[PDB]
C-alpha cells in the first residue's frame, strides 16, 4: 500500500519522506498556484530534492490548456527530461489518451488523471499507463457515491500493470475505503495523513496509563 | 480486455486501430448495408486494410437466408478464404450449430452470433466456437433485464477457450457491466467508445485547472 | 405511473395521447431546435392542442442562458401565461432553485430539470417544486450506474408532494427500473414507448396461434 | 388465490369446478384445436355450461390473424356479446394494446396476453386491462429465467386493479413460485393441478398409517 | 402461538392441559395404536375428558384405507358426532382434499394432514380447510431442508383464514423456527415439550444463585 | 460439461451423436417401455452403434423389482458383459448402494439413479460410484424447489470423482440451473435439447438481418 | 467425509463395516451402559473384532467422575494400551484440557469431547487433539441454533489438523449440513445411517419403473 | 492462532504457558501497577522466567509520558537490551509512530497499541512494526461496534507481516470474532482464558455420563 502525498510544498513533501516513509509525490496545476513558487521552480527543486532517491515518483501534469494529443507530447517530453523521478500528469481526454499512449510507447511514465469513472479508467489500462488517478472528493461534494473498487476488480480481473492512485482523498475512513477495496496507491494532504494516524482513544488510554504509571514504582 | 469497433466503415476501423487500440472488428449485414458499399467491397478493403496485421480478428456473417448447415459451410469457406483475418459470423439456429461444429473442425473460426440465453451459449462453446456473441441492447429495448455472467462463469467454471464478445452494446456503463462480469471481448460502435472515454467531471476539473494554470507563473 | 412523451413534434404527442394515453408532455431547447419550427410557434401549438385538456402538463424549458433569478422568473411568468399547460422547466443551479422557489410562491408550477444527484435533488423538493427531472442516459453514456431510489426512498421518507420525473431514458428496461423503483413519472422519447411495448417472444406465439387457428374448423 | 384451468375440455373444465373449484378458464388458438370441435361449437358449450354462473371468468382469443385494432375491436364485440363470462383475450402488440384500451372503455373486460416483460405489463395496466397474462414456460424453454415478481411489486406500488394471470405453467413449484411472488391467478393445465396436489410422502405416510391402523383394534 | 399435544395418551394430554397450558391435541393412527387403547375406547375418553371444554382441538384421523371421498366424508361425519371438540384429519390427496371440500360445506372442521410443499397446502386454503399439518421431521430424516415459511406467507399473502399446524416436530429449535416463521400452532409429542422448556445454563445460574444464597443472611 | 441424451430411441441418439455431440446415453424403464422393442433388443443396438466409440458410457437399469444385492450384482454383470460402453444403472436404496459398492470392487461402472437429497447422494460417493444421478423434475411437479448445488459443493470439498448426472430435466433454464451449479453432466431428452438452442430474438434479428442483405447489393 | 457409527453394539458395528462402509466408531457412558456388556468386555470385543484393521479410530471415554489431568492420564494411557485403534475420548474441561494436551505430548490420540463453543473448540486444537467432537442435538433439544462452520472456518483459517467430529447428529438433513460445512467425520447411530440412504420419491420412482418394466418384452 | 496472556502476575503467567501453551505476554502501565511490584522487579522476574524461551514475545510499554520520538528510541532501547524476548509497545501517535519506525529500523521488535481505526493501523504495518494491537473493549464500553476484520483485510491483501493482536477482550465470544475474522494473536487475562474453555453443557453432560457410569457395570 503506497502513500503518496499530494502536496506541491517541499517542507511538507521532506518530512513525510523521513517520517512517514511516502512512496511518492503527486501536484496538480493547483497544488503549484498554492506553492507560490513558479511551476519550473517547483520542479527544479524536485529534481534536485531526490535527484538519487529512486523508486520515487513525482506526478507533474502539463499545460492544462493543451488540446492536441501532438501538443502534449512535446510538453510532456521536455517535463520529463528534468528527472527520471517525473510521471507526466495527463487528463483522461481524447487527445489526453493518444497522448498517453504514445508516451508509453517511448517509454515515458504516464498518470492519466481526471478519471471519474470505470469506463474512462478501462481504456488507460488497456494502453499501458503507468498510473490511472480515479478522482473521489470532487463527485462527493456533489453528492454522488464513489466506482472505484469495480476499476480495482477490472484491473485484476484482466492482469492489468496501471497501478490505482485514488486522488481527492479529504479523510483517513476514505484512505480505509482505498484499502479495503485493493487500491494500489492513495493520494492525500499533508493534514489528511497526520489526522488519519490519531484517534480520541489514543489519548483517553494515554491518560490511563500515565495516571497508573505515575501510581506506581 | 478486448473492444472490437462494432462497423463496416473503414475511416472509423482505421482511426480506432491507430488511436483507441482496437483488438478486432464485428460487422453484421446491417452495418454492411449502411456502409453503401456492396458486401464483397467492403471485404476487399478489410481484406488489404489488414492484409498483414496479426490477431485482427474481422467477424464477416454469411448470408442470413441460408437454411442448411451445408449451404453455410460453403459461403463461410469462401468468404474465409479471402482473408485469415475473416471470422465466419453464424446465428444461433439449429442448422448454424451444425455448420459452426463442421466448421470449427476444417479450422475456420466462426463466431456464433445472435445468442440471448446462457442454454443457448453453452452448444456454441461444446462444439469449440471461436466466439460467442450475446446480445444485450435487442433484449432491453424490449424491456428485459441482461445471463451474461451466468455465461461467464459457466464458461470459466467449465473451462471452455470460446471468447465472450458482449454485443449490441449502447453506452459506457454496459462496456462496464461486460467488463465486472469479466467477459472476454466487448464490440461496440465508435461513437459508444468516443463518449465512454469522456465525462462532464473531467471539463470542470480541466476548467478549475486552467484557471490555476493561469494564476500561476 | 404516468408515461410523459420526451418529444416537440405535435404528430408524436396527438397519437401519443389518444393510443397510449400518455399523460404529459416534456420538452428541450434540443426537442425545440430538432422540431425545425421556432419555439414560440411550438408553443402556440401546444397551447391550442390541449387548450381545454386538464391534467396534462406541457413542461417548457426557459432561456438556457438566463444567469439571474430574477430574469429567469420574468421569462418564466410570461410563458406561463400562454397555456395553464405549461410547467416552466428551470435547470438545477443556485439562480435555478432560488428562481424555482419565487415561481413556486407565484403559484407557477416549475420542474427542476438537470437533475444529476439525490442532494440535487433534495432542495428542489424543500422549495416545493411540481416535478424534479432526475437524468440517467447521460450518466451511463459517461460509463456511470444510475441514485433514482435514493430519490424516491428520501421523497417517501420525507412525505414530499414534488413528483419525480425519471429522464434521459432510451430503452423499456429502464422504464422497468424507474417503475421498480417507484419513480411517479418516466419521460421517454416515442420510439422508446413503441419498442417497450413489442417483444419478439409475442412474435413467436402469434405466429404459433396463427399456425393452430388455421388448423382448426 | 386464483387457479383458472388451461383447457378447451368441458370433460376437465367440468371436473376442476366441481372437485377443485377452480375461479375461471383460460383458452388459446392452440386448446381449441386440440379440443377437435369448432371454435364456435366450443364458445356454445362454455356459453351454456357457465349460463348463470357469476365470477367465471371465461378468456377467449380473437382472431390472431387480426392487425387493426379496430377489425380486433369488431371480432372481439361479437365474441363478448356471446356470454357475459367471455373476457376477450388480445396480444400485447402495438394494435392489441389499442384495441385492449377501446375494449375497456366500452365495459368489455380484456385479457392482454403474450406477455413476456414487466414493459409490455406496464401499459395493459395503464389502459385498465381487466387481465395481464405474463408468459412463463415458453422463455424457460429457451433456457432464460422469469420478471413475474417486477410486475406484481410494480402493479402494487402504482395501484393498478387488473389482475396477473402467470400462464404456461408447467409444474406445481411454478404454482408455487407465482404464489410467492403475489400473482392474482394462476392458469395450468389439468394435470399441472393434478399432480400438484400429490406428494410420495403422503404415499410414504399413507401405508405407515394403514399398518398402524391394521395392528390397531 | 398454539401449542398441542401431538398425544393419544390421556395421562400426557391431562398434565400438558393443566401445567403447560395446551391449546390442543393432535392423534395419528400410529400415536392411538402405541395408546394399546382401541380406537372407539380413546375417542371416547377424550370426549369425555374435554366434554365442556371450549376451543379445544382434537384431531382424529378417519380410517387410512378409505379411497373415496364419498367413503372419507361418511366415516369422518360419524366420528365428528361423537365430540364437538372432534376435527376429522384427513390426508392430502385427491379424495381427501374432495372429502375436506365436502365436509367444510357441511360444517365439519377438517385437518387436511401429510402435506409435505407449498403446492399440496394451498389447496386445502382455497376449499377452506380449518387447519394444514405441513410435516417437517419426515422429510428431514430424509436429508431434506424444511416450504414452512413458504406456506405462512402466501396464506398471509392471500388472507387465508386456515390456520397452519406444523408436524413431526422432534425438537424445541424446530419449535422455534416456527415461531420465527410465523406458524399458528405447533405439535409436537411431551418430552419435545419438557426438554423445550429447559437449558443447562439455567441449571449452572440456579447453583451459582444457590451458592450466593447459602453464602447469605 | 456432458449433454447425456436421455432416450431409448437410436434415431435420436444417432442424430444427437453426429450433430450436437453428445457424451452419453442414460435410458430408464420407461424409456425401453417408450422404445416399443424388447429390452435386450435395445441392448443389442446400443451396443453395435457404439462397439468401437470409447468414453461414451450408455447407463441400463437393471430390473427394478431386484431387492437383494445379490441379485442386483449377477443381473447388472451380465448386462455389463454386453458392452463395455454399460454404465449399470442402480436404485438408491439399502440394497442398491451394497450393490453399488460390490459392483465398483469389481471394476463394473455403476450410476446409482433415484436420489432426491444430498444425504443419498453422499454414500454413492463414500463407496466410489462412477455417476450420481439426482432427479429434479419429479419433486417439481410436487412443488418442491430443487439440494443440488449441496450435492456439487460437497462433492468438491471432500474431492470425490462421483460425477453428477442431473436428471428429469425438461427445459433448458433447467440446463442452465445445473451448469451454473457446476453439474458434470445433465441428461435431458431430444427435444429438452433442440428446443434449448432455439430463441425467439433469434427469428427476431435474423428477419432483420435478412432485411438488410435485401437492401444490399 | 468419513462417517463413524456411534454405537457401542458389535453387530451394528460389524454391519455398517462390510455394507456402508463406516470409518471409525465413537462410544460414550451411555452407548456402553445401553449395550448390556461390561465396559471392559465391550472394549476386548472391539479390540478382537477390528485387531488388525488399520486407520479405524475407536473413541472410548475414560471414567467421568475422574476429575485431576494426572488421574485422567493414568486411565486413558491403560485404555489406550487394550488396542492401537482406540482413541481415549476426554471432556472439554480444564483438567481434560491439560489431560489431553498431556496426552497427545506421549504420542496417545485423544478426542476432546462434549464441545459446544467454538471458543471450547480452539484449545483442544492448539494442544494438537487428533479429533474434537462438537455436540449439536443436545444444544437443538434446548431451542438453541447449531458455531460448527466456525470451528470448521477456524481450523482451516489456522491450518489445524484436529479432525472435526460432529456428534449427537439425529437425521440425515444433519449430515447434509455437517458436509455442507466442511466438517471432517459425522458420528450418527445406525438409524440415522440407513434413513439417511432412503426417500419416499426413490420408492414412488421404483413403482413407476417396476410398472414399466413389466409392460415390457 | 496465538493466544496471549494480558498480565504482569506471574503466578498466572507461569500456569498458563504449562497448561494453556500460551504463546507470548502482554503488559500494559495498568497491569504493572496492579502487580504490585515496582516496573523493573516485573522486568527483572520476566527476563529470568523466560531467559532461554525462544519465541515467547513479552510485550513491555515504555513511560507513557514520553512525548519525543528520541525519547522514546532511548528508552525502549534500554528496556529492549534487558531481555531477547522483550517486544517495546509504542502507542500510536506521530512520536510513536516515527520511534517505531526508528525502532524497527535498529532491529528492536515493536508493538504498536492503543490502536482504535484501521487508519491508524495502516501505517504501522507500512513501517514494519513487528505487532499492532487494535482494542476491542473500551470501544464497546462506549456503545461501539468493534474494524477488526477490515484491518485482517488490509494486512492480508497488501501481504504485511504486521500481526495483529486483538486487545482489550473481555470475552470468549470475542475470541471466536478475532479468529473468525483471522486475527493472528489475542490478548486476554487469565480469568477470559479459563471462562473460554468451560461451557455450562459440558457440566450437563458429564452429569448425564456420571449417571450412566454408575448404572453400568
Ligand atoms: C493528481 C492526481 O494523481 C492531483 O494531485 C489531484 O488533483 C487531486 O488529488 C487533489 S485536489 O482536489 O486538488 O485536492
Ligand atoms: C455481430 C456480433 O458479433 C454484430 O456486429 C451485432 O449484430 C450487433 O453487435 C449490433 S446492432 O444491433 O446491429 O447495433
Ligand atoms: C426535460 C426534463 O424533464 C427534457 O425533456 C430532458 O432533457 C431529456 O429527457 C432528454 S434528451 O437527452 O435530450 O434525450
Ligand atoms: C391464455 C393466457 O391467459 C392461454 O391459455 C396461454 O396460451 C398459455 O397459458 C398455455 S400453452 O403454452 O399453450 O400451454
Ligand atoms: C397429525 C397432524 O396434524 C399427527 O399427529 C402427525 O402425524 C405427526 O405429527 C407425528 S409422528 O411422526 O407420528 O411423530
Ligand atoms: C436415468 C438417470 O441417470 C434416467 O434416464 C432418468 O430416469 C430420468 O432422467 C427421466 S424421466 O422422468 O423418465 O423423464
Ligand atoms: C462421542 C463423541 O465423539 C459420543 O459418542 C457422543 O456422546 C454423542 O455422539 C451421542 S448421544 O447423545 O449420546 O446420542
Ligand atoms: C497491550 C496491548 O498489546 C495491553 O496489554 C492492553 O492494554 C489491553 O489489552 C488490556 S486492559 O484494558 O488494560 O484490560
Amino acid at each position: 500500500m503506497k502513500y503518496f502525498l499530494d502536496s506541491a510544498i517541499l517542507e511538507e513533501i521532506r518530512y513525510a519522506y523521513e517520517n512517514w516513509a511516502i512512496d511518492g509525490v503527486t501536484t496538480n496545476p493547483r497544488h503549484i498556484m498554492n506553492s507560490g513558487k513558479p511551476f519550473l521552480t517547483v520542479l527544479d527543486e524536485f529534481a534536485s530534492e531526490f535527484k538519487g532517491v529512486e523508486n520515487f515518483p513525482i506526478s507533474v501534469e502539463i499545460n492544462p490548456h493543451l488540446d492536441n494529443a501532438k501538443d502534449m507530447v512535446e510538453e510532456g517530453t521536455k517535463i520529463a527530461k528534468l528527472s527520471s523521478n517525473f510521471v507526466i500528469k495527463i487528463p483522461c481526454t481524447e487527445p489526453g489518451l493518444i497522448a498517453a499512449k504514445e508516451f508509453e510507447k517511448q517509454g515515458i511514465s504516464t498518470n492519466v488523471t481526471l478519471v471519474f469513472s470505470p469506463s474512462q479508467a478501462l481504456q488507460p489500462a488497456r494502453i499501458g499507463a503507468k498510473f490511472v488517478s480515479p478522482f473521489v472528493g470532487w463527485k462527493e461534494n456533489s453528492g454522488d457515491d464513489t466506482y472505484i473498487q469495480d476499476i480495482v476488480n477490472i484491473y485484476k480481473n484482466y492482469n492489468y500493470n496501471t497501478e490505482i492512485i485514488v486522488a481527492a482523498l479529504r479523510n483517513g475512513k476514505q484512505i480505509v475505503d482505498a484499502a479495503k477495496a485493493g487500491a494500489h496507491i492513495v493520494t492525500c494532504g499533508f493534514d489528511v495523513y497526520k489526522e488519519s494516524f490519531q484517534h480520541a482513544f489514543t489519548d483517553y488510554g494515554l491518560n490511563k496509563f500515565r495516571n497508573a504509571w505515575d501510581n506506581t514504582v
